[PDB]
């Protein structure tokens, strides 16, 4: 199956931390960090907020730069409902791309069909339903999205608490009412009853918005992703190279209090 | 294992604890007599004044502040941030000030603070929320007004309530102690056990514009069992002197002897 | 070892089992021979209480004697919410249990009886799982999950067991760290609210009341997971109410089999209006 | 002083019923049941009620003929404001006059000035504040009243527990606050510090209002009352007779709860 | 009684001003100047209301410099609600304690349990209800006040004109409506009454508020107080040592309209 197919690529990003990142050398500094894979973005989230201006797709000669710094693999963000610039990221031989809510709105009323493409899809999510439409529209992966480039984990939190919160509430849910619980999420059943019996979602979940600190990252990853995204956190403060390792181990040794004391001790200014 | 920490917050009773961004305003306060030090990364009126996410401190600087003094070091956490607290568990602070000074890390749930060996502090603006910080694990109680104003008004109101609470509690007919549980949304167990005491169930320390020395005595004459001074002190011009003054002040709070005497020529206050 | 869980364990008696309401020895004889485990003393039927109007209070203790008097089976009897008083005595009358009663007229809007300070238990009612969990904090024993009183529709009472049922099931998968906040959201006490958690269940019998007029409804109550089901007004406001009380006693005693409540519905004859 | 004397007059009360008569009839039915005292009134609270019309001081001469029938007090109503009204009560030689809202209003901005009269005054309350209103005007006894003429105790219980609660909160408050509860309440300081040095109410307290069976007239003492009003119960019940005497022997008894069950038991029907 | 003895301290300020003083400067100034005593405080209010900052009791050197300085009662200020900052006051050796609302609020809730004071206090108001609820709580003299800080006297002749016209009121209304009075101004009762036989304030009556020409202070006189607060008026001014003298002057001699005409001629700028 080509849909399960593109859900097995992006297990293999558990445990991860994915980096954004808006050059090479951003990239590399993310690979030797030991992220996961990079984000090909034309300004880090925190730019975008500060900056306003329409944010779209990075300039393909970008994300060609970024694809050749690193043996990682390498996703891209399209506005969206833009399909067109979907199709460009495709065409280049970018891994993933990200559907991504940091970039400007092309369409206020769709989004991608994903399914028209052959490599797989990040989209992100506030709530469980939101999760499932991006799924069923082809979305491989989803990022549990809070505020982007604030540093301020608690939409992220918000947002994590809300997916997982309503994953427990359908695993014990009364079979009968889930037909309800569908409608009123506004979610296919099939996918609602899939996350039922799983008792997880259907695709990988990684937390983004906000992760600022290691202590952020394993917070996200004991509240129950598979992984983090770090958009500003890294790029934004005193230190990039050892926070971006840190938060790799913080992920890695989420539950090792001693490991994330450590990896936290001494590491400069946190984005502003 | 509730209890021991129930117990260890005893040791405080009667003390300032003060907040310290680093360990040369940690030294100044152990040698004021504060019975504790509050390690954070700003003082609160510095938080309010500047703005910016507000977390846990850095390992480092926790760690420079337990190697500076022998009193009690409490490190402040995100609310919710457990994995904050994990770390300042870790790094082997006494007390983990769950604080709403800090910028808020989860909107619906605080930490589940009975997962942790260190005892917790937590803020309260009434008795059902004390109530409920006491029964997620926290071994103590500030009952908060504004951080970082200088202004003690929100701090009188709210040791008002909860202690005003606790004295309804006390005379209130045991047949409607269940809807007053209700009615502030707390544990029934830990009301009834508010009201067997006559008191918290937990040290409660006044926290938020403490200022002056009459500031800190007026709390203990409210009747709490210590004061926290985040910015009075290090906002203020003398903070060396002052810090000795609100030590004295809580110490001697119903001499007004004293209280003139530890008040007299102290400078500014904090702006 | 408590007495509160005497109480409790004494309620599991009655799991399975239709608790009627009688207004006179003659209606409280039919129950028991309809096999019904325990009748409901009460001065009115709530589909009277409602069509008439009036001040409702508990029975006249002359009215309760005569039914105890005429039954084997445990007999409950109504007080109205707050009234401790009519509680004593309807404790020192010998019922066996008191039913503080939301069909008779409130008595205090603002507390209810302090159940523990009675030797003899309480069933409270509930129409979702905060209110159930306070009524089990004052002491009630068994806990009654009401629908609408006197109307013959059961939409409500299934509204409020699935209710209390969905947040039980809410709370069985909830995350631990969660459970103070939704201890506070539903204003409960936390403790009731973890045992719920642990159990799975209401931690005391919980029966479904309100509503219910057919051997279909009283078998629906028992598959949406009711220990058993009141009947107030479904009996006695039928047209045959002693063939009713048994088709309603046998579809509880077997509620998932659809022979036997399609056997048991079958000539009924007519329903209350 | 002359107000304490009025006080005491009342004390003496204590543990009684008092029954609301509208011929002497009833005020010998009253008397034999062991009512500590009478109420002289043109119609009990439930027929005023039901049948509407202004309502007024009782016609002298029919309290001439209720005076005449019992040797325990007969008090009379008076409408509130209306002080003439109680010029003639007093004249007459009634012994207390209640300034009664049963009655139509007679002004609704003032209560009658109740030091101008040598005979003791009832008041009704729905609260402290109102309570300590009517005793600074004179009041020597309060009557605690919920809905007269319902036969439901509801308001009554509430209106107890409000001043009982408020007294059992003044009992307990810091002494400093006691000047803004004062304001609060709208009520007289020294009326208020009184009542929080007695711990009670610096006058008589009887419940009024929906007491119907014993039971509710044994929960009113058990409240904390000192004794109760019947103006319906009794003379609006199927047995009158049996009924008085059960509520003077629940009141009497109150906490004895096989003498309530016996008291209660076969009573007949209770008022509408 | 230890209550008219405080009252009677402050009768002996009748016919005199208070002036507001920061420093032994400004407190030598005015005694020279004829003031009957001075007010310790940090700054004077039209500086506290330019500059906004939390208000608080002077520091006590300040208030002893202050009392050194002068043989005229000194006054001070203490937040309202502040209790321990009076006693500090009271300690110290200051003659009045004036629980200030030109100061910050330090209890919304509460004002200071003045019985528990050795030396009288001053409090303000707005109205009589106020001004008896003050009293109550041991208030020995009240303080009118309108305004401070802006030099305009509108609110304190408002305010002056309500607590006299109300005294007036009082005087003259029907006994027994007084109840119902003292519950519609929240006043205790006993100092309703004797207000209303004394037919004024049972404690002396300042201005206070935006007086700030002698105009204005006689105007004050005029209209029924027993003295003015200046607190700005004279030191905001341009010719403060002069200024006060004419106000004094204005104050003893408030009925003299060439008096009044001579101390104002030639003042030179009235405060901003
Ligand atoms: C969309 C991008 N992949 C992302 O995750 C952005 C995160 O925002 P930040 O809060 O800057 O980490
Ligand atoms: C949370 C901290 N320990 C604290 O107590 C803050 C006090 O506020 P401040 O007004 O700065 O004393
Ligand atoms: C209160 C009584 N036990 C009861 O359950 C009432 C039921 O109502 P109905 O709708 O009459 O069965
Ligand atoms: C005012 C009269 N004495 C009285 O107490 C009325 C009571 O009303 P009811 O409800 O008729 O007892
Ligand atoms: C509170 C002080 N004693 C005073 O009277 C203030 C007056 O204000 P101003 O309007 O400046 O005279």
């Amino acid at each position: 199956s080509p849909f399960s197919v593109k859900v097995g690529l992006a297990q293999m990003l558990r445990g991860g931390v994915i980096m954004d990142v808006v050059n090479a050398e951003q990239a590399r500094i993310a690979e030797e960090a030991g992220a996961c894979a990079v984000m090909a973005l034309e300004r880090v989230p925190a730019d975008i907020r500060a900056q306003g201006g329409v944010a779209r797709m990075s300039d393909p000669e970008m994300i060609k730069e970024i694809k050749n710094a690193v043996t990682i693999p390498v996703m891209a963000k399209a506005r969206i409902g833009h399909f067109v610039e979907a199709q460009i990221l495709e065409a280049i031989g970018v891994d993933y791309v990200d559907e991504s809510e940091v970039l400007t709105l092309a369409d206020e009323d769709n989004h991608i069909n994903k399914h028209n493409f052959k490599i797989p899809f990040v989209c992100g999510c506030r709530n469980l339903g939101e999760a499932l439409r991006r799924i069923r529209e082809g979305a491989a992966m989803i990022r549990t999205r809070g505020e982007a480039g604030t540093g301020n984990v608690v939409e992220a939190v918000r947002h994590v608490r809300s997916v997982n919160g309503a994953i427990r509430l359908l695993r014990s849910m009364d079979d009968d009412e889930v037909f309800t619980y569908a409608k009123k999420i506004a979610a296919p059943y099939d996918l609602v009853v899939q996350t039922k019996e799983l008792g997880r979602l259907p695709v990988v979940q990684f937390a983004a918005g906000g992760v600022a600190t290691p202590a952020d990252a394993a917070l996200m990853m004991q509240l129950g992703c598979d992984g983090v995204f770090v958009g500003s956190g890294v790029f934004k403060s005193g230190d990039p190279v050892k926070r971006a390792k840190a938060i790799v181990q913080a992920v890695t040794n989420y539950r090792d209090a001693a490991v994330l004391a450590e990896v936290s001790c001494g590491l400069g200014e946190a984005m502003v």
